[PDB]
């Protein structure tokens, strides 16, 4: 079965607005979200629906853009690096579970390339 999705709010953490965090939502996340190959990454992998019984045996740190989007909207992240790390985990999971040349791997590669193009212009830390 599926685990609960990653937490998207933290009642026990203070919250702040920053140019970097707002950029990660409105520019980085928004641009990847609208890419033709974003769809397999817009929500947690549903291993029951997809019939992938070993997915959560292999992937113990799941992550997806739907979670990242909610985390940004909810001010879950204090440091911009926390968000960048979540994107990295999402891509790395894909490379762990799947094989070279799989459709999903090509889709991750396109997204990851776009991600690097967008974080290139991340505002400086304040
Ligand atoms: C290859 C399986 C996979 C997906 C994926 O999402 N594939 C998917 C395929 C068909 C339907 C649905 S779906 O029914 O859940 N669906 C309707 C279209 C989405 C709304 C999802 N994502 C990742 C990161 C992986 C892996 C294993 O790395």
């Amino acid at each position: 079965m599926n685990p609960p999705p990653p937490e998207t709010s933290n009642p026990n953490k203070p919250k702040r607005q920053t140019n970097q965090l707002q950029y990660l939502l409105r520019v980085v996340l928004k641009t990847l979200w609208k890419h033709q190959f974003a769809w397999p990454f817009q929500q947690p992998v549903d291993a029951v629906k997809l019939n992938l019984p070993d997915y959560y045996k292999i992937i113990k740190t799941p992550m997806d853009m739907g979670t990242i989007k909610k985390r940004l909207e909810n001010n879950y992240y204090w440091n911009a690096q926390e968000c960048i790390q979540d994107f990295n985990t999402m891509f790395t999971n894909c490379y762990i579970y799947n094989k070279p040349g799989d459709d999903i791997v090509l889709m991750a590669e396109a997204l990851e390339k776009l991600f690097l193009q967008k974080i290139n212009e991340l505002p400086t830390e304040e």
